[PDB]
């Protein structure tokens, strides 16, 4: 520390403002801060979960779920940046981010558990208040039973530098006959791909039914916050004449709710002694994803034209699907997740979220006319200092989740120099 | 203090993370932290007791008892580590541990008394809120009438170094016809042995009874949290024909409740003019011990085949028993106990427990495939510094039980160097 | 030597008082001295033997035997600490110990031979006055023909540091119907185990006898001062109908006397063509051991229901037993033995024993209320200095058995600094 | 201050533990701390008084009185040390003491006034909440209108050093026919003596009454917490035949309640023309004094054998009494009193008292067998430093009664060195 190092200051105290990342990604950019402010209402059980995406390169900060009588979560709302970055910028990179979670009202109240998990949302094996505590072995990535009144601070720590600029989901110039037409340029670099072999000569056998017989061929945990696509093909064989197949893909939210439902093939006759192809050509736009996607499943309906008492409908199925979630493997886009769980909070009280997110940004064409961009400030040793700090992360006690009181202490313990500027004022 | 000394840091501030014990026990190990988080509910009397085992080499942290109208305690639950260490590790050693106890919700709220007692649970003569205060003469091992809102901090101070690695109660590969079959390898090194001479020619005499005459031959305070065994033999002599003996061993919990009941001999004819042997071959597995064992008693039922009005049944008994509690004398396993008693807390309010336990661990065979182990970091003078600190324990005011506010102050008073790392960043 | 080193002072001059052992066994403890004072009477032969247990962690110091006309020893009494430590303390560790043995009255007076033997009492091959001298090859562990008037000094030298605290045989809270009921918590850590395969298809054959035929199946040298147990099983096979077996275990004292006798199976019918089990479930409490146990033997009585002239009773026997003596392998508990033999002392004269034993102690629950405990005084280099001294033991002539006159000289030769305390008195 | 001075540390921060008083009273002693913990219930008026005896050499810490509707106090309970010192020790000396008084529960809340008065309880002219404030002129011995939630700290400041050891009221070995027999050895050194000349030829005159005529001859304020005796004699003269005198001594508590009542002479005929003696031979044992004694009064009943309408009974009385309260003048035994008054506290709320008392102690014969005693640690300049500190008491603002918040600040302002122990750890 001398004066200090703008980037370290920004990284460890994001509410302080942005600084350019001192890596090798030399783009002309501009630096911005976006606040997040939410007043969430506590449900009947007095318990709930905030899912944060600490590294998300853009306006999505997290999602809030209340816990319900029956032990299920129920989606409340997305937690966003104050304004929608893709409306003004085309490219983006996360510099630093911190968020605060505490109670502010009573209609001395409940506790919080928090973890930073090194995987995407659907990968967590246990998301209960208590179960959170073992999502990492890292002591500085979990905090237990912090009083809600005092609150918790979530600090975003890096998962890789020299990251590319991410395209935001920015609207692209387009005209179309449909009012509800939407055209964007999506986060794409570093896609995540899931491959699901749904069937390898899977035999299906069942008696006839008016209305048909529905099965769930498979269900698989995947993650999506933004646009994705499904490709691939199932091949069906049969000895039985006049079978008609229906198939639907469901994308399921964290709360078990159907987020998106897409008929992949409806009313589709099967021919005897031949391959019957069922292609998958699904594109799911960002705006359709009303809450984080947690799993995908495929249902198949089998029915017969004629039909009787005992008819026995049978088919064989083979094939694999590929689920590409665009930009999904970009560190921060899905990957690190910070969960903040609260319980025993009085029903009707307010859980207050306040955060600052800092970005390197490239303006969209209209803003670029009035927004000057520059290469980052050069200070050598900024990156080495960051590397040193992170290297000593555990001995310094630099947490991703803090009791706010401890984070406040840390701020003043660190940051003991901010020294005006000695004789520039008297120099010459 | 220079930078500092990882071990001292861990010992005095366990929430900070683990460090290797700088003794002579050089094993390849790995270092881990496990949190403990509980939200306990206050009962009708507004009063209760938390029993901590500050030195326990494993996942058992303590037990919670509520105090009842009639002045008895009633077991609530075991307080454990976040995850069950024996499921993942085979050997273990406690590095450091701290726990916090404070109220978090209102249904401001009562007082705490706490002590660290240099003996096992059943050895305490007085466990009432007030009586606690005289369990030690050591001023830094007791704290009185701390406000519950502010809370108490329990700090685990060593009871011996150069301790062996303890085998956790880890499951061992086994197949068996019984679904409920359980096979473990238990904490064994340093067993504790109790010897009870239950009778030395004890004469029994009583009139006949349909259903028999039951006596409690003896009752004795012992301690067990994990597996134990009972061995030995009673020998019975008699002049009366056709006497049948029943005998049962009861292991009683801290709350006076029967934890385990084992028939040692049921329906057992006594022959005239001969020794009649009653062997003890009891093995009590860990999983059967649902709460800490506090005493053992033996009941004997005496009945006669025929029977009338006045029949006078008599026998003479001789023999001693041995109760071996496996690994019981391992310092920390039973020995030091920290009691945290609360009273005058409003009924229905939450007493919140949060702790961190630090361990040296050896992975089980499956984890050992992916868990690198190492000999501890060498720093000379770490142990001498520890010895110095502990030697000056009282003048430094290093308590095992703290008002949390005072412990917090101590943390910042100590730990005045954590200094980044000066020119490594500028060296060469 | 600077001032000096409390521990070295205590180790080499125990009459000086206790000091904490400077090892890694960091327990809160208290330091105490216990004297031993005995005036033993010399028997008819003018000859006898004192067996010392120099390292015994507790109140047992040794035992006195007189030598008799027929060349046998006869037990006189146990030599103990002034007060019974287990009545006041639960845990204990030996710091240092010295004892003096000299004549004090005339009814000038005979000679002493002494050795420190690196094994337990029963392991000595030769315990005669003269034979002692070859129990070790170590010149500083034997002393020959010291005049009784001048006397001998026994100095306890370490057999391992970093020893655990030993549980004393302390009474445990217990109620029972029998007045003579005794419940203790025994020295257990580091048990010693003997395994005796008493028979491997041993054939027995003998003619009938009214009253039976008794054999001694085996006899084996073992050591016990405190509680022990016998486990295991013999299995008997036979072709002869109506055989009844009796079996008794005898624990024999150093003087050939029966200390303890326990019927293991009395009146026990053997069935033809089957295994007949004879289990061993013996627990022998400390208080029953009136003098050191030196061997164990098992007698078996064989009798027949019917019986005639020539009947030939036969059985086959198989099995092994295990004798566990609790805490038996704890260095000091049984292991080093110092023998002080005297002869040619006038009958009726007094052999005077005076000693000091120094301990680290943990008080029992009742005393713990008024007994402050602390971690040991820290002085670095205390242990290294001890290691150096012991490393040079032979060149320094540090004996375990001394002519008292030579030990006295050594005391004043060593210990040439005890220097008041220069200007603290004038400092500031 | 260098490191510091154990005694000053103990004196100014008693919760820190005991230290030997650095005066000339060189006794082999032991050092102990005793906590005091009470949860007092607030009465109907929301107002009450705690009387502390800050210098009391023993287990009596103070007494709690609630204030009542009618403006009278009513005794609640004695405030004691955690355990009864006289059960374990025979002699005692107070080193240092501090106590904390604050509210803890609610069914913010009230105020506290406190003073240290340089006299015994009964000597206070005004004990009302407001009146307290003028019991001393010393600004550092009074504190006004401290919030109850924050609380008050009572610090015991010396009233003389070189005090003798005080005998505690320890039980003495005794057998007697009465179960309720009690034999103690009492605080005696430095008795306090009151002399009351109850009459100097006091003429009594009154008409006859069936049942008699009762008068209160005198009433006088005295102080007693422990055993006292009354000696002396009244002499009665009369001209009237057949007068019978009854006389009773009452010892009255602070709350106006009779603590002890003793008939001094019942039914006692007076002879004409002679001295009629009425001796006083009262011994009042400690255990009879259920609350502090505040005054003594003597009532006399006068009756006549015969009796009529107008009979005029007359007597003359002369004499003085002496009330000796044993050890009463020992500084601390009665003398300094600290009053903590609260008012406007909500009815039913808890006023929490927590304290530490530090003592030099000599064990009773049974404990002396296991309790090592020593002369105090020598440090020169300890007493001079104490004398300096006290000499500058007012400029340093060292109070006997503090707002707890101010005392806490003082603790950290003082006590700025507690410095581990620099290179002992690296010396040689
Ligand atoms: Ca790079
Ligand atoms: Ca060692």
């Amino acid at each position: 520390t001398q004066q200090i190092v703008p980037f370290i200051r920004s990284l460890l105290m994001p509410t302080t403002g942005p600084a350019s990342i001192p890596d090798d990604t030399l783009e002309k950019h501009t630096l911005r801060s976006e606040t997040s402010t939410y007043n969430l209402t506590v449900g009947d059980t007095g318990s709930g979960l905030i899912v944060f995406f600490p590294g998300f390169p853009g306006s999505i900060v997290g999602a809030h779920y209340t816990l319900q009588g029956n032990g299920n979560y129920k989606f409340d709302q997305m937690l966003l940046t104050a304004q929608n970055l893709p409306a003004s910028y085309n490219y983006c990179r996360l510099v630093s981010r911190s968020l605060t979670v505490r109670s502010s009202t009573l209609p001395l109240n409940g506790t919080i558990n928090a973890v930073t998990f090194q995987g995407s949302l659907s990968e967590l094996t246990d998301v209960s208040y208590n179960g959170l505590m073992s999502a990492t072995a890292n002591i500085n990535d979990k905090i237990g039973n912090v009083l809600v009144g005092e609150g918790v601070t979530v600090l975003s720590l890096p998962t890789s530098y020299d990251l590319g600029y991410v395209r935001l989901g920015d609207p692209i110039p387009a005209i179309g006959l449909d009012p509800k037409m939407v055209a964007t340029c999506d986060s794409s670099d570093r896609p995540r791909v899931y491959t699901i072999t749904a069937a390898d000569d899977y035999q299906f056998s069942s008696q006839y039914q008016p209305g048909g017989v529905t099965i769930t061929l498979f269900s698989a945990n995947i993650d999506a916050i933004t646009s994705l696509s499904v490709g691939g093909e199932l091949v069906f064989r049969t000895s039985v004449h006049g079978l008609v197949l229906g198939a639907t893909i469901y994308l399921i939210g964290f709360d078990g709710t159907t987020v998106i439902t897409r008929a992949v093939a409806a009313n589709n006759g099967l021919t005897t002694g031949t391959d019957n192809l069922m292609p998958f050509n699904l594109v799911i736009p960002t705006n359709e994803i009303t809450q984080p996607i947690t799993s995908i499943k495929l249902e198949i309906v089998t029915s017969k034209s004629g039909g009787q008492a005992g008819d026995q409908m049978s088919w064989s199925a083979r094939g694999s699907l590929a689920v590409t979630i665009h930009g999904g493997n970009y560190p921060g886009a899905l990957r690190p997740v910070t969960l903040v769980a609260y319980e025993r909070v009085a029903t009707g009280s307010v859980v207050t979220v306040a955060g600052v997110s800092n970005f390197e940004l490239i303006p969209n064409p209209e803003l670029a006319k009035n927004l000057v961009t520059e290469y980052g400030r050069f200070d050598p040793g900024a990156m080495n200092y960051t590397k040193l700090i992170l290297s000593e992360r555990d001995r310094l006690g630099i947490k991703t989740v803090w009791p706010t009181r401890e984070y406040t202490d840390f701020r003043e313990y660190f940051m003991e120099v901010a020294d005006l500027n000695s004789p520039l004022k008297i120099a010459g």
